[PDB]
């Protein structure tokens, strides 16, 4: 047996920083929702891990003309990591390349909004030019929009490729941070389960509305052929029979809200 | 290229027989969500295929005696059928003896009452003793409760094992028949989408209540080394972005609802 690398990436609450981590090492310098599932799924695989932070700080895409793939995607197609633990959604283009255990939590695509903007769905966006709306500049939100042939998401995207200045963010942060200081005149599309981790974060000025636009779940992802694959896909489902991923969302979107 | 056998079982929205089947033949007997998505996926995966109804009426469990599966799962187990296209919960002693694909419906145990019992939650059911409450006889729901470790459910399991009269049934209709005719006395433990289903359907006497306890889904099973695994599970991902999933879902759950 090999130590196995984990490729993840800095999203909150999923893998984060400790405050610390200047003093720390290893795995040791991370904490977060995946860091407690990645000590989980090792545990009951039976193996060592490093957890790594994917080097490009993408999900994973092809580029159309070099047809390489990029993000933790990118990572696992290229022999770079054995296994991605992250928030990384499960789609067709991606499990044609790589292998996905069976969701270990749901979400769907959602909007954020600055507390007291008047828009209460995808519909109402679609339908006014005075509030600019966007998405994480790469990765399967983007894609949903860049694909859909439902007329009002694909109003939106005719909208959202076309706007300026740019609708698009490079992260997470980037997109609350833009919707927290824009006033009310920017809306945020992303997915429901970090939307829901941000409106129980101070200064507690943001809140999703709307029902989701999707219905999707986040996968533990292998490259093709992984010896690691059956293991990894039978101890999601343990741990979520024995309500083991219930308890880690419930811990880290929350336990410890700083909204009320 | 052989007509693909598919096992399937009569549950409504998902399969049922259309109210003229006596005059009608092969699959054109049957109606409902599954039917509808056996046939996306046949044109997708292209193949030919013969629904049939499971033999024993059951989704599939192993005896622990004679370690003999039956039910759907069985049938796949010993090759009778070549696929399951039915509401059939995705579990790891399944998933250790047949293939899944990804999962095309989400759900989770729920609690149905008949309107006006003073029944919140599943904490309220374990907490008193004048109103009865049970499952499905045989499936995943049983299940649940059987191995839960989680006090509440335990303590729920605890009750219904040792009840009497029984408090497990034979058939979703059996269990939504005693709650409807029991004048409150008897709450029923069910899959959230088939709670959600019944609430919508004359004479709208019943209503979910609580959240769910727990978060699951429902896959298209095969025998496991199946040629047609693959295929299926990428069908399946397609069907779910292009928006196909949940159209079927408002057509056989909410399109047509009885209750206004
Ligand atoms: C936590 O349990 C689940 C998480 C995600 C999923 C899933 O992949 N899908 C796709 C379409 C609808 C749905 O729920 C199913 C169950
Ligand atoms: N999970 C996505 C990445 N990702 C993350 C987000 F927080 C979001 O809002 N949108 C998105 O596409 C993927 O796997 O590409
Ligand atoms: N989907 C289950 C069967 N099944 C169905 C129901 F409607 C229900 O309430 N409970 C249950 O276990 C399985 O696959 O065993």
């Amino acid at each position: 047996n090999k130590t196995v690398v984990v490729t993840t990436i800095l999203e909150s609450p999923y893998v984060m920083m400790k405050k610390n981590h200047e003093m720390l090492e290893g795995n040791e310098r991370y904490e977060g929702y995946c860091v407690d599932l990645a000590a989980e799924i090792a545990k009951h695989c039976g193996f060592k891990y490093k957890l790594t932070i994917v080097g490009d700080g993408k999900y994973g895409a092809r580029d159309a003309d070099t047809k390489i793939w990029n993000g933790m995607v990118g990572e696992l197609v290229y022999g770079k990591a054995d296994i991605a633990i992250a928030p990384l959604t499960i789609t067709l283009v991606r499990e044609e390349v790589i292998d996905f255990s069976k969701p270990f939590m749901s979400l769907g695509i959602s909007i954020m909004i600055k507390k007291g903007t008047p828009i209460e769905s995808a519909e109402d966006l679609s339908k006014q030019t005075e509030i600019a709306y966007g998405t994480l500049d790469s990765g399967s939100t983007k894609e949903f929009f860049r694909r859909s042939k439902i007329a009002v998401f694909d109003k939106m995207w005719t909208y959202m490729r076309s706007a300026e200045p740019s609708v698009f963010v490079r992260t997470t942060a980037e997109g609350v941070a833009r919707v927290r200081k824009s006033k009310g005149k920017y809306a945020y599309l992303l997915e429901s389960t970090m939307n829901e981790y941000i409106e129980q974060r101070k200064p507690c000025d943001t809140m999703k509305v709307g029902g989701n636009l999707d219905s999707k779940g986040y996968g533990i992802a292998t490259p093709k052929g992984s010896s690691l694959g059956n293991a990894v896909n039978l101890a999601v489902l343990k741990l979520n029979e024995q309500g083991l991923l219930d308890k880690l969302k419930n811990k880290w979107w929350y336990d410890k809200g700083e909204c009320g």
